[PDB]
């Protein structure tokens, strides 16, 4: 236990002893990201913004994280709501912590991605940068075969969708063995994009860690010693997993991922080499261009391979529950205007088909999906999980849903393009039949009709008859909108 320590200590001792007290500092600011202090937020308020606050709706909203609604009722004892909501918008920027490694995840990398504050995006460019000249001394190839480094890792760092039900209700110290299976189905190979950051000797496992990472490093793997037992690792590696099994551990249930350090090259170009090869297949059942790109692999992260593999369910679910014809015309129509269907697991507004058409910050969103008409392309993040979505295969088909309402009204006039819910029919439509679906139909027109749209396409039948007759009004006039386009 504590051989191996000393032995990588010792391996790394020239290296620490060599570390300025900015460096020192530089790594201590990367494995404590620096949280808002809650006092020098709400000094920045004005009279009437406080009145706003203590007030409002708030453990209760749309885009309030769990972190960000805990951290923000936290100030409102310092002292929904529609013009509280674009007020929102613009706080959630102004108490989000200075976290590196975050930052790294977020933009899969891609630091210079204008999804914060300039002069920000430069601090965590400076740090990142130094940090990579920090982090210079291979592990060595002596030592790389002989040590195994452990990380704990909570499972909805992966998959929200399947961590949710990855434990048993029934017993929560075993796991539920099919969502094992699907879990370790399509599970071949990882990035980190930021610095991992492992321990010498495994560590037990807290609150919600059920999975146990074991890793092998490379001869020319670059990392730097921290503290107590533990490895800090170079950004943009590669891992391939090895073998992914249930253990146990003091009477309670783990699952152990053996992954080996690899070039990121390796992976990048099994993505490349996939995203290629989804297009040419879909091209050929959709009757495109052999050579078009429509389908865009975003991967970044320690997932990396299930979002490839998920791509093609979702793809496969969406002709299942479609009529070809519907599906042929859209689809046509996106790429008539150079769209795109992304996957990814970066977060969204560090997706170029959607910050090139919202410049400010405050109005750029991240969720499970998305469509985005100035680029006609469908977003579809794969780690997280929207609320009221059984599978990620459902929520494309709310977005597709979203691109049918932009073709219908770019048919009622090629001149005035527009979407067919901002239509007056349509928009009467919604103040009658506006809450009889989903309780997030109620958003707006476009929303309504999207979750709409996705209903009508369930796989549960019950669900499709649900809506003609909660809604029949909705129903029809979207049957019609469908009749519409197929007849070109
Ligand atoms: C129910 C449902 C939710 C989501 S979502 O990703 O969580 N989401 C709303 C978040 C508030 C996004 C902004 C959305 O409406 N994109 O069109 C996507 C699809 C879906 F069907
Ligand atoms: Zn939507």
């Amino acid at each position: 236990r504590y051989e191996k320590w000393e032995k990588i200590k010792q391996h790394y001792q020239h290296w620490s002893d060599s570390l300025s007290e900015e460096g020192r500092g530089l790594l201590k600011k990367l494995q404590i990201p620096i949280e808002p202090k809650k006092d020098d937020i709400i000094h920045s308020l004005s009279q009437e913004e406080k009145e706003l606050l203590k007030r409002i709706q708030i453990d209760s909203s749309d885009f309030l994280s769990t972190e960000e609604k805990e951290f923000l009722k936290k100030l409102q004892i310092d002292i929904l709501s529609e013009k509280e909501k674009e007020f929102l918008k613009k706080l959630k920027l102004d108490i989000q912590p200075y976290d590196i490694n975050q930052r790294l995840q977020d933009t899969g990398g891609l630091i210079d991605s204008p999804s914060i504050n300039l002069d920000v995006r430069k601090q965590y460019k400076r740090d990142i940068q130094n940090i990579d000249a920090l982090l210079h001394q291979s592990i060595g190839s002596t030592l790389y075969n002989k040590i195994y480094l452990y990380e704990n890792m909570n499972i909805n760092n992966l998959t929200a969708t399947l961590g949710a039900d990855l434990v048993d209700s029934t017993d929560n110290t075993k796991i539920n063995r099919g969502i094992f299976n699907e879990f370790k189905k399509n599970f071949k190979y990882s990035i980190s994009s930021n610095y991992m950051i492992v321990d010498i000797n495994e560590r037990p496992a807290l609150d919600n860690e059920r999975l146990k990472w074991r890793i092998q490093l490379s001869p020319d793997t670059r990392a730097g010693y921290l503290e107590n037992g533990k490895l800090i690792l170079q950004r943009n590696i590669g891992l391939e997993i090895k073998d992914v099994q249930i253990i146990k551990q003091s009477e309670k249930e783990y699952i152990r991922i053996d992954a080996k350090v690899v070039p990121k090259s390796k992976i990048d170009t099994k993505i490349q080499e996939a995203q290629l090869n989804i297009n040419q297949e879909w091209n050929k059942a959709l009757g495109l261009p052999k050579y078009t790109k429509l389908i865009t692999f975003n991967v970044h992260n320690r997932y990396a391979s299930n979002i490839v593999e998920s791509a093609y369910l979702i793809l496969n679910e969406w002709k299942n529950n479609i009529q070809s014809d519907l599906i042929k015309k859209v689809t046509n129509y996106l790429v008539d205007g150079n769209g795109r269907f992304v996957f990814t697991d970066i977060t969204l507004p560090n997706i170029a088909e959607q910050y090139t058409h919202q410049d400010e910050i405050y109005e750029q969103v991240h969720s499970k999906g998305l469509y985005v008409p100035e680029s006609r392309s469908i977003l579809l993040h794969g780690p997280s999980k929207g609320v009221e979505l059984r599978n990620d295969s459902e929520g494309f088909i709310h977005e597709f849903g979203h691109a049918v309402d932009d073709y219908a009204g770019y048919l009622l006039d090629k001149n005035q393009s527009d979407l067919v819910t901002n239509s007056k029919k349509f928009i009467d439509i919604f103040k009658e039949e506006g809450s009889n679906l989903t309780s997030y139909g109620r958003t707006n027109e476009a929303e309504f009709f999207a979750e709409a749209f996705r209903l009508m396409h369930s796989t549960d039948h019950a669900e499709r008859l649900k809506v003609q007759k909660n809604a029949p009004k909705t129903f029809q006039f979207i049957n019609d909108q469908i009749k519409f386009i197929i007849n070109s």
